[PDB]
């Protein structure tokens, strides 16, 4: 069962507009950061392949993906595009990453798939674009490669998959594209939609349609969540998962947003229990597809993975990070959403310290109702 | 030159939904709160009365305003209007403020131009909604009472009207509807797009086009804001309008969003520099047209706004709120979104102490740069 890593560095040619949370370097920098630590091997890196037409219709309609790649040969905005397609506004901008480094993400999230079929492991930084409607974007989402891998994994024959989702922000693109049926189990731990985008939808009651009633669960949690917190609401709902659900094949949604230093959540986690959170889901279900997700601290998004990628790997996590990373990451066009601050220890060593506490009453009442 | 309050406590039933920022009590707030302190006789006050459906047309479509009709009288956003209205979502649900409270803001912004031609002088704290387009909701948004009131005025026969907006986000919906003439000249003070609501406007660059280039001043402010860089803001920009625009009338839109204790603005602002801010524009260009505007902390609204009443009303500003104030602004359903942040000083002083500090050099480039 080997360990590959789908990416490529041409990724740092499409991104997103210059205020847009998004512009900053990410899988690019994760190969070039692991690169300069010594962490990974040619031979480890399977490079992205962009999605076909065929494989983004198994979700998407025609006319949505036609105005995605009409909109970025153009460089503008079609005629009505804006309102029907939700295209060219701050959210989701016209560049080059809304078709050709979409579909790059994409592709690369059907051949993290073709890895597992093949018994191997694979995972996808780029993936886990985890809001994208059939025919519309949103969150910063143009194509929704979690639902495009599903329905791959359909087709081919899988009628039990599960898709746990540890992206500070809830899969909304993803819990209406399977909310009617049974065949696919979404599992979500995000900040509540009462304070977080996205605000319709999220909340504890939204269990699913039909036949795909009690096949969708989504743990809203409150904000300043510390890592106990999180690994609780993982543990306790991973079991309400294992007791309705025997899944033939699970995707597992890795955004770095939940952790202390990125701005875009009211999350404060550690890198250790990020890492803890990946490990318990792996102890219960065993080997899954793993894809990337949210994230906007170049340098948290970078130590995160790299802790990933050693656990998956199987190589020891080098205590600090050497000359050539400290340079690469100060390098980088970011600078702190906040003036004081002090992230000073991020180019230091790759692993944060634990962020722990109690486990607040309301959580544990929120998985109480869940159980329900 | 009579001073009066256009208002009502009927806005009390038309809050936003549970969730939404503006779901808090606010000209009712206003209202009760001066009436508590005794700051308001009932002669001074004017019963807000709806828009006509002819004052609304002055600037909004008959599709869009009968969408909004529709969609509040049946409670459900009418098909395919989530998308081509942008109604519907988290931002501008469906509710009861969606068109009667809109509508009832709009006609009292109506009512204070109406007291500005009779010589007197009034203030319109539910108006100021400047995000809102010819067609489609916006930024909370759903109807653009400055826009109905401007074009209210040149249909008047007024050829030069200034719009002042000293909200701490610029007013998208106001400058688009007027970008192309002359007649109207738009200023607006707010947090620099780059960070802040609306993301893809509020630029410097926006000075207007065809006759009306030049007619258009953006002044983009830096995060952390103080006392002094917004007055200096002020002053300087108010020079550079009165130096090429010599207004018949205009209106100034006072949302108190750019407080300190206000979350939605990352401006550091003091009741006090608010007020200042108020007479300073009065010293410069008489007496106008004032508005509401943004403003999501019900203790920082009603304690400022309370101050722009006392001025008006040329009345002294009592020290401190006695028992029934604070009862009132206790009794209220808020909630602070941070949990440690003391903000008890609020229920006992009106004023707050005033937060200055030095005049960041950013600040005085960017008036540089407004200048030429
Ligand atoms: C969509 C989203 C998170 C998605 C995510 O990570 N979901 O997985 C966050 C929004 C609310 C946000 O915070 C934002 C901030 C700045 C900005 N500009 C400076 C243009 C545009 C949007
Ligand atoms: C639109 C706007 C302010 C406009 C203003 O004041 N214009 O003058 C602010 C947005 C970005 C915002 O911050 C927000 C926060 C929470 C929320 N929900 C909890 C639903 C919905 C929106
Ligand atoms: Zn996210
Ligand atoms: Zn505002």
């Amino acid at each position: 069962k080997k360990v590959k890593l789908i990416g490529t560095l041409d990724y740092g040619k499409y991104r997103y507009p210059k205020n847009h949370p998004l512009k900053i370097p990410r899988v690019s920098l994760l190969l070039r950061f692991k690169d300069a630590m010594n962490l990974i091997d040619e031979k480890e890196l399977i490079k992205s392949r962009p999605a076909t037409k065929e494989e983004l219709l198994l979700f998407h309609t025609e006319d949505y993906i036609n105005t995605l790649m009409e909109a970025e040969r153009s460089q503008s905005v079609p005629k009505g595009a804006r309102e029907k397609y939700n295209i060219g506004g701050y959210e989701n901008p016209v560049s080059y990453a809304m078709f050709t480094g979409s579909s790059l993400a994409t592709g690369s999230t059907v051949q993290a798939i073709e890895e597992f079929l093949k018994g191997n492991v694979a995972f996808n930084p780029a993936g886990g674009m985890h809001h994208a409607f059939k025919s519309r974007a949103n969150g910063f989402c143009y194509i929704n490669n979690p639902a495009v891998g599903i329905e791959y994994l359909r087709k081919k024959g899988f009628k039990r998959i599960l898709y746990i989702d540890l992206d500070a922000h809830h899969c909304d693109g993803v819990q209406e594209a399977f909310y009617d049926t049974d065949q696919v189990f979404v599992l979500s731990l995000h900040q509540s939609p009462e304070y977080a985008f996205p605000f319709e939808k999220g909340f504890l009651e939204e269990i699913g349609e039909g036949k795909g009633k009690g096949y969708n669960l989504n743990i809203p949690l409150p904000k300043g969540l510390n890592d106990n917190e999180f690994l609780f609401a993982l543990e306790k709902s991973l079991e309400i998962v294992k007791e309705v659900f025997e899944p033939e094949v699970y995707l597992l949604q890795l955004g770095t947003d939940p952790l202390l230093e990125d701005y875009l959540s009211k999350f404060n986690l550690s890198n250790v229990a990020f890492l803890k959170a990946f490990n318990i889901v792996r102890e219960v279900f065993g080997e899954g597809v793993y894809l990337g997700g949210g994230g906007y601290h170049p340098y948290a998004l970078a130590r995160a993975w790299t802790l990933i990628w050693c656990e998956l790997s199987g190589r020891e996590v080098p205590e600090k990070l050497n000359n050539k990373a400290k340079e690469l990451l100060k390098s980088i066009d970011f600078e702190e959403f906040d003036d004081e601050v002090d992230r000073s220890y991020m180019l230091e060593t790759l692993k944060d310290p634990w962020r722990g506490g109690e486990v607040r009453k309301e959580v544990k009442d929120t998985l109480e109702k869940a159980k329900a």
